């Protein structure tokens, strides 16, 4: 995240923080995700796209650090993941950003609520928050474009909804940006989520209740002008959604 604030898990009870296993020991980091049922989390397809083996990654709740330990955090294993059959990626843009990780603890249990680990709601079918309205995003992505480390402390930043008329732009994203899509950034382009951040989530106060917006899908750069993030539009994925977490 460019710009914004560090902040806790307590903060952002339903951040997943999502890690590769590597030959040998070392687990980097992947992307973020968001705990959307207690044995489910939704992502980014793009994370996993080119290592669609479960085995090789672990989701943690309640982490508000990357490199250490949190009290009260939570580790899991990826009982089946689920990436979007239609999913592709073109010069910019990346269509059905969506993924679905079942969750399981070692115990064959699934994550128990918390102070630091709750559920944040799905939006309703195509309602979503007018353009124009402040939304939050949180990750351990690069605070910078020249860095090449991610922060160990979760970050977080607001942003205004973009219309998809402004998104679609000449010197914005052109037809690249679909219905699909959502766009977001800060109007004085300071702050925006940025490499790492993928997969997160983007929290929008929805009639008094939050809920979750979007998911950190792609950008040119991180918090260039007239450059918003793009954001996976989680309320044209319900029914996607509702078929693959039945059974
Ligand atoms: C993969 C490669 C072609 C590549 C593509 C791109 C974009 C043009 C899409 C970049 S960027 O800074 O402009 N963008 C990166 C980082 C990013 C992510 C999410 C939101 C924002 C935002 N502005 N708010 C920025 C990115 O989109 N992504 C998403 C795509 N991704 C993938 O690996 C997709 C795998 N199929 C890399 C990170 C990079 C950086 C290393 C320079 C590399």
């Amino acid at each position: 995240i460019i710009g914004g604030e560090f902040t806790t898990i307590e903060n952002q009870p339903w951040f997943a923080a999502i890690y590769r296993r590597h030959r040998g020991g070392s687990v980097t980091y992947v992307c973020g995700g968001s705990l959307i049922s207690p044995c489910w989390v939704i992502s980014a397809t793009h994370c996993f796209i080119d290592y669609p083996k479960k085995e090789d990654y672990i989701v943690y709740l309640g982490r508000s650090r990357l490199n250490s330990n949190t009290q009260g955090e939570m580790k899991f294993e990826v009982e089946n993941l689920i990436l979007h059959k239609d999913y592709s990626a073109d010069t910019l843009a990346h269509h059905n950003d969506i993924a679905l990780l079942k969750i399981r603890s070692k115990e064959g249990r699934c994550a128990q609520p918390s102070r630091t680990i709750q559920t944040i709601s799905l939006p309703s079918m195509y309602n979503d928050p007018q353009f124009g309205t402040s939304c939050e995003i949180t990750g351990f992505g690069k605070e910078n474009s020249t860095d090449y480390l991610y922060p160990e402390q979760l970050k977080m930043t607001v942003v205004k909804l973009i219309s998809h008329r402004e998104c679609q732009q000449p010197h914005y994203y052109g037809s690249e940006v679909t219905t699909k899509m959502l766009c977001a950034a800060d109007p004085q382009w300071k702050t925006d989520s940025c490499q790492g951040d993928s997969g997160g989530p983007l929290v929008c106060s929805l009639q008094g209740r939050m809920t979750l917006t979007g998911i950190v899908s792609w950008g040119r750069g991180c918090a260039l002008k007239d450059k918003p993030g793009v954001y996976t539009r989680v309320s044209h994925f319900l029914p996607w959604i509702r078929s693959h977490t039945k059974e």
